[PDB]
């Protein structure tokens, strides 16, 4: 019953303007790391980090919402704007979402504030 980490992508992202995200924790059995996820569907955090945290008990494991933001994903300009909170989870250490981000976007100028 193992879990692989290497399996659940870091960044999963819309590509096209402005949506609210989450910085969240999965957690293997007994093995642990944080992953950015947003999407322009959902009015609030809560609605990603439900679905988000629905799909990782299917690959056994555990979750927890770190605080949330929005991302403004400006692909013609190749840009990437983290910032604010979430009101259900507070504001999400948007440096750590920004290094996993500008790593799988490497070409885009990628800042928080």
């Amino acid at each position: 019953a193992v879990a692989d980490l290497a399996l659940i992508p870091d960044v999963d992202i819309d590509s096209d303007g402005v949506f609210k995200y989450v910085l969240i924790r999965v957690h293997s059995a007994p093995e642990s790391k944080e992953i950015v996820r947003g999407y322009k569907w959902a009015e609030y955090h809560a609605d990603i980090y439900d679905k988000v945290s629905g799909d990782m008990q299917k690959q056994g494991c555990d979750c927890e919402c770190l605080g949330g933001g929005r991302i403004s994903h400006q692909s013609q300009d190749k840009k990437i704007h983290v910032y604010g909170y979430s009101m259900a989870y507070g504001p999400a250490q948007h440096a750590i979402s920004t290094e996993k981000i500008k790593a799988k976007y490497p070409d885009y100028e990628v800042t928080w504030a």
